[PDB]
DNA sequence: AAAATTATGAAATTTGCATAAATTC
DNA sequence: GAATTTATGCAAATTTCATAATTTT
C-alpha cells in the first residue's frame, strides 16, 4: 500500500523542514522535475521507495548522503 | 513585479520484455 | 543436452532539460 503514498509523505517532511524540491530530492540524485512528478503521484520506482523509507525513519542521514555525493 | 519555486512538454536516456547466448550440472 | 543463468536488441516507460506557470517576498 505504502509505495503510492510515500512521495506524499516525503513532501510533508520536506515542507516541514522548509526545503525546496531541489534541495530535498538532490540528496538522492533525483532532479527537481522528477521530485515534482513523484510528489504529485507519478509511479514511484521501487528503489526510490526504499531510499525514501530508510531516510524518513532516520536510518540514513543527511550527512551520510552528503558524504556519498562528494 | 522580481525572485524563487514548482510543473510540464518533449528529447533523450534508461528499463524491462523477449529471447538469444552462454554456462552449469 | 537439458536446465539454469546471463546478455542483448528494441519497445516502452522514465528522466531530465528547457522553460512555462505559479508562488513567495
Amino acid at each position: 500500500t505504502q509505495p503510492q503514498n510515500m512521495a506524499f509523505r516525503a513532501k510533508a517532511t520536506r515542507t516541514a523542514r522548509r526545503e525546496s524540491q531541489e534541495t530535498f530530492w538532490s540528496r538522492f540524485g533525483i532532479s527537481q522535475s522528477c521530485g515534482s512528478r513523484f510528489e504529485n503521484g507519478e509511479n514511484l520506482p521501487f528503489p526510490i521507495y526504499l531510499l525514501l523509507h530508510f531516510y524518513i525513519e532516520g536510518q540514513i542521514t543527511d550527512r551520510q548522503l552528503a558524504d556519498l555525493r562528494g
